[PDB]
């Protein structure tokens, strides 16, 4: 099985970058994430909220009202952790081709 | 910065493709990684020691000696979490594309 710790490693890298495509809200994100992993990732809100809760803490993203709907947002720190974020994935991603 | 529970979870899934490769050992590893990695992974000893113990415990690899020198394997049960680990990052991947 899964280590819990890579699971959430996963999915928090996941979100970071739908907020990166834009500003959204849980439900669209939970939508968006189901086309993108083909069905195969339906993220459940409570989850979604633990995590937003953290990064919403940590500076890297931010909350807010829409027209009561609750939208989210990439700080601008935000934007350099998720480029940092980006780069150490894609280096894994090199790696592992590497090796095989 | 990285979330260091994202940079351990990056960390184990690296170490275990490297065993999926073949039994080695941490000198060996290191080298191996830092090569896969064009010089920009250079993993520590310790770190190695670290994770290799947790890994070891839950009985994902085990460790003998060779002709004194500490030679892992990936068990049996190892390889089975190899391809679900495997399986999981690749979904990733896949979803992070989709997403852009």
């Amino acid at each position: 099985e899964i280590p819990k710790e890579m699971l959430r490693a996963q999915t928090n890298a996941i979100l970071l970058n739908v907020l990166k495509q834009g500003d959204n809200y849980v439900y669209g994100i939970i939508k968006q994430v189901k086309e993108a992993s083909n069905g195969e990732m339906e993220l459940n809100e409570a989850t979604l909220y633990t995590i937003f809760k953290r990064l919403e803490k940590d500076g890297i993203i931010s909350s807010y009202w829409g027209d009561r709907r609750k939208y989210y947002r990439l700080t601008e720190i935000g934007h350099e952790n998720m480029r940092l974020v980006s780069e150490s994935w894609s280096r894994v991603d090199k790696i592992i081709e590497n090796l095989e």
